[PDB]
Formats: structure tokens, C-alpha cells, sequence
């Protein structure tokens, strides 16, 4: 396969089997499904049209499968999946609310929601496997922090330090990590609901109203459209790329303790050096999203399909090293003398 | 020069002088100069050494001149500045105080706390800057707001909008910046002082005290050390490139509706101005990689990884400075958006 | 899937298979293979072990399937998957010539072997593509290129020029770039084999004698090992992107045609924007590479892995660029008034 | 001043000053007088003017101080120095001669040619430094070479090699850059001269004996005009970075055993910190040299601007590398146990 983290044999050590579950094509098509239904009823509650058609599109949605192969064929023929999927979800529909599905989204409100859905639940065990990490290394560090190390400043050995004092340029800024992705679950995943041009235009004044009750019903913050605004996209990818950066700093030390022998035990040092090379990939990677930021007009192709090709491999990366850093702590029987 | 920021001729376009100053040898020693002052009387504070010590210091620094091809033969031999500055500043103290100078601070300690001081200073010209910005180009939403455009996605004709519906593109992400630096700015300027191997042996159970006197004197935060932990820094050029791209965005738009010509009327006569925003927003989303790159800093102290910090940084608050002073000669150029 | 290129409905757009085959575990595998068939027959052929011992390695290895499932775990175990692999090459292999197998070899020698042996086979495959499109893009301009344009410099109207005018800015660095790639193909694709820490000292006096004989069977280059000399990859690399580079330049001309609308006929530029992407994904990747050339002492695991988690999208975005761009010209009609 | 390149104290570290003064505007301005000169004398020599008016240009041109105020001004009002450069150049020169001046030429073919004039010069000091450094690390190798090392591979003691073995990896990829900039500064310091929109409209017929005549004279390759066409600016760009990551490599290994002690004698190891620093540094900017191969159209500033802003760092850097691996080198008494 093209990345080690999907390899059948590579993904023994890159794998991550839980966070690459989100960006599956089922994981997907059912977060898009979630919001073909979710915009139904929010246009229902504001009396676009009637709520029967709109109960007979949830209820075509609730056992809805995809052909997978036809969507394929959809991308290949139009170049995004929707107007295919959209064509087979009004299949799925009986009577004239089949007419109704989709009614004031565009293509990228319902891809763009998906990955907002989606990229919400990576964070969720991000921010789970942060703090368990926070407290295994806070574990390494009660254990033998009190031991003397000898301080290492611009590749020469220079005064004694402890565990503790080291220890603590991987935790500290874990911390502030975990800190900053609560602080940003708290609003940066945003609903995308715009339409054809950015404008709402088939809702006229119920735009507002419907784009509330369709963020709530998803979980999302509500917030205007964001088609050509990918700012806070470039922010979760700074922070994606922040964990991987503080985690590479642990594995770069790890394995200079390693290879100088005398203060640790390990139970060579491979989960440390894949730190370091995640690290670097991310910070590779963080281009791309900000490249990303010049999209031109009301909807920028080229731009937009680099976040596609990029962004799930950061959160990969970001989840991987979380597994790695855990799995190389677990290696360290003792830090120091 | 290598830069067309500093260029004798490309600065009439790439120039910002006012922030490119706080990038000068002598701003930086300055500041390090207001670094040592102050380690002194927060050392008097904690009862280290007597008050008069401190005032021979102090007196001592007020009127020091560094000589600087000295400062350069010492980095040079040492590989950094204040092994050198700090014997010349020794020159410069009466008495037996002159010993007690840089006493309990590294290298580090002075470097990264005088460019603490310059970036805040940088960060409240660029929140200025956003803020003015932002006002204009409200301005311009508010003369020809409902006047109709052409929609454009994926490079084809859609549907028409007004010009408030695509300059609400321009403008919200900028309010959402300027919002991110005066977040950032309360507690992310702060103090690095953490001696030799980052543990402050030297000041022994006196080293929270005289650190949270010094991040007082020195207007900057009081926080542990961090010498190998770069987030802050990272965090704070992403913050330069999220302005510079969005900006790079604003002139991409305006280059694409100069060359239709049809919605969009600009003076002087051409979108040299549109494109040198692109161009700014290209760079910082490069040069964002080095300071990504550079969270790798092994061990107490990572030459490696630290020094690539000191090649990309100032080019990039100065890209962002610059591109907020192109941005506002570009809507100064438009003197009508739609038909 | 997290990268679009191998996506169940992504890769309508962004697909490659021909391309991507080469980068399955069963194409490594086959070619990690060949490497140990090769070696056994350079061994006897230098007197090092019996001919019917070096046979029964050849003969034992032609029927070899792998465990995939096992090879998962020895990359879990070891960090890397050769171990595992060459445990189970050795099963199939009868008697004491199992003992035989990998002497004198190390590791990276089979996967960076096994890594050159697949890209020289995607390079081959890149320059055919890549005459075939000079080809096309000619064909537009025989056909065309007499025809008026409207000149457009620093997004302003200029003076007028001709479709054969603009189409030489598309053809001569591609031609350029066949040419690159054809004097990279000649003694570029490079055999590794060095052993455990570089000096081939299993060998002894026959190492030059073995590593000729070897790099001779499988079509490489003979060249002293380059374990952390990996300048001839970001050289392949710069290639990749330099191809990618032009056709997104070639894109963004038509997509900005297309925009204006009044001088071309297509028969909604999605395949211009792709391509102006996959040029904005290989001019990042590029760095990961080139970050790469820092590898420490006589093997750097973390500069080699970064290798891993980029070189494969960088060959395949490459490649669907082609295809891409083969797409994109079908679809021109017209150009010019 | 914002680079440690040029900086009143950083440059004791970083600074280049031959290198460096390669890139001030007065260096800039000669090589723009020369293209002017020689631009003369090549539509003279095709009759397309009399040579009265020819030498009038030459000789107007030799005494010529440029007023750099006015030239700042310049860029303020058109984005570029040349119209008003060209403008002072014809006030330097008597008769109506003054008319002819920057005939049938552009902006980009006197900024892009003064580039290639000064690149040239920069590969020749390259070139030697690394011809010099490569005599200088073979004489640490023919002093030492014999000498046991400890062999570390992945970040852990292997077995033993020698002093030779581990030089090896630092003088043979340099041996292989100093060929590639050989074979690059053959053919690819190239003269631009394409006019307007890449056309040469205003020479008709006389297109390419003017072309080929002024290229003759400025010792640079005739080929066609490459305004948009950047893949040659990107391949010295590689070349660049393919130097500082050897170079790294090489100081990323002199750091480790300083750090060790055991095996080195150094008369703290800042320059070899100082490579990998300028490793990484050219690793991230080779990415904007591949970002600006996307060139839209006859002619795109925003493309061409981003070389301005990242190229002459990229051959400093390199530049500085040499110097500084040069200056480590000298520190290196002893290599081996
Ligand atoms: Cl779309
Ligand atoms: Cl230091
Ligand atoms: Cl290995
Ligand atoms: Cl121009």
C-alpha cells in the first residue's frame, strides 16, 4: 500500500487501526447520510415543506447502503462523490420527497460536514490517549525522577540534572497540548452549510434558522459558511503537528540515552526513532494546509482537494505517535543511574 | 541583500521598516541589555546579593556600549553572542559586582527572552495593523456591499452574489486572527530564564522568586523554562502564516477579477500588489515547516534545532507585517468592487 | 482510506492502479525475493557456499508465499519486516542451505533493494506515459496552434499571441523532464548491499566480486552501499515533482481558459484543478526527502522511515497526474477564437 | 537584520560575504548594464539599428551610477526596477541612440538574465569550495582511516569498522554533487529573452541570430525563453539543498561522537550543529522553489516573486555549509579510537 500506516505488514508499526476507522469511504458516506437527514428535519422545523416528507426521507436514509462502486463511477463522471450519492439516496426515498433531499446544499456543505464529523471523533481519542500519555509519563517520572542524569546542552555533557528536570520537557508541553484541543473542540468543528455560491440563496430568509438547527442536530457550531475560509482547518493542523513535534523530542532523547547506554534500561530503540520521522512528517505536512489557505473565489478546487490528499495522514500520524510514545514508555524500565 | 524585505530597491515593494527594526543588532542588544538589568534587581529582590551590588549593575549597564565587531569575533568563537557581551558588560561594572553580572542566567536565558520582548513588540503592530485593516475593508463592503458579482466556483461562472457576500470571505477570517493574537498574546510572551541545563542550580530555592520578579520587570510571563520546548513558537508562526494566507486569499480574488475586468475598478494606469499577497502567503506556508522542523530539539539545549529558528522567523513576522501593508495599498487601489 | 489516490471512490479522480500495484506488500515481497535468489547464485559463484546449496535456495524460494498476518507481527517485534520474512524463506528452503540464505546481508540491503527494483519498473512506466503526452499535447498544437490567443501577463490582458505560443510552455519541460528521467534510469536505480554496518564483513575479499554479480542478476546499478547516502532518492524525487510542477502549470492555464471562457472549448475543469493540486502535494513532499539527507552514523532509522511515509505518494502522484493530464487534453476542443 | 546570514554579530557564524555580495543591488545593477550592453551590440549586429547608436549605448553605459532612491520608487510604482532603470539609462545615453535601449526585451528577460549571470558566479565558488573540502575531508581520511571505529547503526552500537568506512558516507555523495553541478553549469545558466509575452514580437526574423548573439556574449546558454518555465531553477534549487544535506549528514555524525568523546579529538561543537541547521534550513526552502514551478499564463508574479524571497538564501546557505564544514574540518585532530 502507498502509506505504512495502512500497510499489511508496515502498520505493525505505523499502525492505528481506531483513528484510520474515520476516514474509511463507510465512515464517510454514513456521516454524509447524517447530514442529508439532519437538513431534512431542520427544513421541516422551519416550514420549508411539509414534515411528512420529511419523516419519509429519514426514514429512507435510516437503512440506506451505498453501491460503492456506482460512487466511484460518480467521481470519475463528476469529479465528487455528492451528485451521485445524492442520485442514489433519492432512489432510496418514496414519493415526491425524493425531490426534497439535498435541497440548499452544495457539494462541499456535505463533504466538508462529514470531515468536520469525523475529524470531532479523531480529536475525542486524541485528547484521551494525550492524557493517559500525560499520566504514563507522569508514572516514568514518580518512579525515577529523584536519580541523577547527566545534562546534555548542544550535543556535549554539562551538569548533573535528575530524572524529573528532563522529564519534564515531555510533559509540560503535552499539557498545554491537551489544553489547546479542549479548547478547540469547543467550537472549531463547525457545520458547513452554504450552497451553490456561499449565499443560502433557495432559503432565503430561513437561512439562519435552518443553519442553527442543523449544526445543533449534528453537534456542530454553528457559524457561517467557511467554503473559501480554512483557517481553522490550518489550526487543527497546527496541532496535529504541535503532538507529533513535542512526542519526536521524546523519542530523539530516549534513543541519545539509548545509544550512550549507561542511563536507562529498555525492555533497538525503533518506537523512539519513529517519533522522530512522524515528527518530521508532520512538520512536512503542515505546509500543505497552509498552502491551502489561498482559495480562491466562492470555491477553490485545487486547493480544497490538497486538504483531502494531506490532512487524514497528519491525524494518523498524530494517533500513531500517541500509540508508539505509549508503547516505547512502556519499553523504559528505568530512567537514570 | 539577500532579502527583498531589506533590498535597496525590491523593499519599495517587500519593505516594513518598522517591524524589520525590532530585527536590528541593536534593538536585540537592547534588550538584552534590559535583560541583565533586570536579573540584577530581581536578585537584589530575592535577597541574593545586596541592593548596592545591583546598582553598581544597573548604573554600570545604563550608559555600556557593546562594541560589535568584538560581539561578532565572539560568536564566531563561541558560537553565541553573550559569552562576549556579557565580559564587555563586566568591563563596564565598578567592583566586585562585576562578577555577579548574567549570575544564575545562560545563553539561552538572554537570547530567547530578548526575542520574547521584540515579538510582543512585532505582535502589537501586527494586532494594530489587523485591526486598521479590518476597518477598510469594511469599508469597502459598506460603499458597494449590494452591488452584484459574478459567483465563481471551481474556475466556472455561478450564480451572481453581492460584493458583502465575497468580501465576508476577506474580511471574517482576519476579525478571527486578530481575536487569535490578543489570545496568544496574554501569557504567550514569556520569560526564558533557566540557567545552564535548564535547573537554575545556581539560585538554588531563590529561583522561583527571582524568575517571577525578572518576568515582572520585563513585562513578560512568568513560566517555567523552556529551553527545548519550542510550542509556543510554533503556535505563534501559525498564526503568521494564518494572516498571510488569508491575505494571499484577498489578493488571489482580486488578481482573478482584475484579469475579467468586468466587476473591479483599480487605480493607477497591474495587480502587482494582488500577487505579492499570494506570493507573502506562499512563503509563510514554506517557511512554516522550519519551525515545525525545529520542535525537535533534543536534550537540555538543541543548537541544531534552535539556530533553524533564528534563520526563518524574523522573514516571517516580517512577511505577515509586509503583507498587511500590501493589503492595505491594494484596497486603497479599489475604487469600485461589482458593476 | 486516508489518501484519495487509493480511496474506494476518491480514485475515480485520483486513482492509479498500474502505479500503485507497485507499492503493494506483494510487489515487495516478489522483489525481496529476487534479491535473495540473486544473492545465493553471487555467493556460489564466488565459491563462498556449494552450487546445489545456492540451488535449493533458488528452487525452495520460486513456490515461496508469505505469511502476511506473521510478517505484520515481525515488523510489531523487530521494527522491520526482514527478520520475519527471511524466517519463513528459510522453512521453504531444504536442508542446510537454509542456513544460506541473507548471508552477508542486512535489513535495508533487501528493502531498499527491493525499493529501487519497483521504482526503476514506476520510472519506466512514468517515461512512456510522459512520451505519450508530448505526443498528445503536440497533437493539440498541429491541430490548433496556428489559431490566435490572448496573451495574459501578471493577470492582465498583454498583446496577442498563438496557441503554439502558449502550448511550448507545456510541452518543452516536459520534454525535458523525459529526458531527466531517461538519464537518471541509467545507472540511478542503484543495488544496496552492504551487510550489517555497511562493510560487507561476512565477506571478506569477495564482497566486490559478490555485489557486481548480484546488482549484474537484477538489472541495478553496482555501486559501493549507500545506507545513509540517499542524495540518488531526493534526486529521483526532484524529478517526480519537477513532472508534477509542469503539468500543474499546464493546468492552471486551462482552468483560468476555461474561467474566461472564450478561447477554449472542453466537452467542471476538475482535471485542471487536480492536476494544479497533485503540483502543490509533490512541491511539498519534496521537503520530507530532503529532510531525509541528515541520516546519522551507519544507519538512521528516522531519517529512513520518513522515505517510507512520502516516497510512494510522491511516484503515484506523479503518475495520476499523467493520467489526469492525458484526461484533461481529451476533453480540449478547441483553443483559440 | 532579519537573517543570521548578514547579521552585524550572527555573521561570525553564518556569514558568506563573497557569497552574499553576489546579491546586492550593485552586483544586480552590473549584470543589468551588461544584458543592456550586450543587447546592443547583438541588434546591431543583425542591422536591426545603426552601430553609431549601438556605441552609444555601450559607452553611455560604462560610467553609469545608478540613482537607487529613484530605483526604489520604481518597484513602488510598477512592481519591478526595470522601466524605471531603463529609464535612467536612456539619460545616460546622448543622441536619439537612447531609444534603443531595452529593445525588443521585457522586465523578466533583464531580471531572470542578471540572475543567471550571478547564479553562474555562485556555482564557481560552489564548485571550488567543494572540490577544496573534498581534498580536505580525504586528508582526515588518509590520516586516520585505518583507525578502529565503533559502527552505531539505528542509534546503537553495532560492530566495529573504521575511520575510512564512516568517511566514506561523507566524501563520495559530495564527489557526486561536485559532478552534478559540473554537468549542471554546462547548459543550465541560460540567457532569458522572450519579450512581452515570450514572443520576441518586435524582432520578426531576427528572433533567434539576436538571441543566439547575446547569449554568446554574456557566456550564458541560448535557449528558448522560459518566463514561465521555472523546472531549471528548481533543479539548481535541488542541487543546493542535496549539498547542505551531505554536509549535514556530515555534521550530524562529527555532533553524535563529539557527544560520545570517546572516538574524536576536537580543538561545543557548534559548527557541526551549524550544518544540520543549514540542512534543515534549504530542506524546507526547496519546497518554494517547487511551489513556483506552477507559473501561470506568459507570466505569473506570484510565482516569481516567491524565487525572489527564497532562492539567494538557498545558495548562501549552501554557500555557508562549505565554509562551515571547512572551519570543522580544521577542528578535527584526531578521528578513531
Ligand atoms: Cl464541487
Ligand atoms: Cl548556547
Ligand atoms: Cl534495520
Ligand atoms: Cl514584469
Amino acid at each position: 500500500s502507498l502509506s505504512p500506516f495502512e500497510h499489511p505488514f508496515l502498520s505493525g508499526l505505523f499502525g492505528d487501526s481506531e483513528i484510520i476507522e474515520l476516514f474509511s469511504a463507510k465512515a464517510d458516506i454514513d456521516a454524509m447520510i447524517r447530514f442529508e437527514t439532519a437538513l431534512a428535519q431542520a427544513e421541516a422545523e422551519a416550514s420549508i415543506f411539509a414534515d411528512d416528507e420529511a419523516e419519509a426521507i429519514v426514514s429512507g436514509l435510516s437503512e440506506f447502503a451505498a453501491d460503492m462502486s456506482a460512487l466511484r463511477h460518480g467521481v470519475a463522471k463528476d469529479g465528487v462523490v455528492v451528485p451521485e450519492l445524492i442520485r442514489q439516496m433519492r432512489a432510496a426515498v418514496a414519493g415526491q420527497a425524493a425531490d426534497k433531499v439535498h435541497f440548499g446544499a452544495t457539494s462541499q456543505d456535505v463533504i466538508d460536514t462529514s470531515l468536520m464529523l469525523r475529524l470531532k471523533m479523531a480529536a475525542e481519542i486524541i485528547a484521551t490517549r494525550l492524557g493517559h500519555l500525560i499520566d504514563t509519563l507522569g508514572d516514568l517520572a514518580s518512579r525515577d525522577g529523584h536519580k541523577p542524569l547527566t545534562g546534555y546542552t548542544r550535543m556535549q555533557a554539562a551538569i548533573g540534572i535528575t530524572v524529573a528536570d528532563r522529564a519534564a520537557g515531555w510533559i509540560a508541553p503535552l499539557e498545554r497540548h491537551l489544553l489547546r484541543l479542549e479548547t478547540f473542540a469547543q467550537n472549531g468543528f463547525a457545520l458547513q452549510f452554504g450552497g451553490a455560491a456561499g449565499t443560502l440563496e433557495k432559503l432565503g430568509d430561513n437561512a439562519g434558522a435552518v443553519r442553527a438547527d442543523l449544526a445543533k442536530r449534528l453537534g456542530l457550531a454553528d457559524r457561517p459558511q467557511w467554503h473559501n475560509q480554512r483557517d481553522g482547518i490550518a489550526e487543527f493542523a497546527n496541532l496535529l503537528s504541535l503532538v507529533t513535534g513535542t512526542l519526536g523530542k521524546f523519542g530523539q532523547d530516549i534513543a541519545l540515552m539509548a545509544e550512550i547506554g549507561s542511563e536507562i534500561r529498555l525492555s533497538n530503540p525503533v518506537n523512539a526513532e519513529t517519533l522522530v520521522t512522524l515528527a518530521r512528517f508532520n512538520a512536512v505536512q503542515i505546509s500543505a494546509l497552509h498552502q491551502s489557505l489561498v482559495q480562491e473565489q466562492e470555491r477553490s478546487g485545487a486547493g480544497w482537494m490538497l486538504e483531502w490528499l494531506t490532512l487524514p495522514q497528519m491525524v494518523t500520524a498524530t494517533g500513531t505517535s500517541l500509540l508508539v510514545a505509549e508503547r516505547l514508555a512502556a519499553q523504559i524500565d528505568r530512567l537514570g543511574a
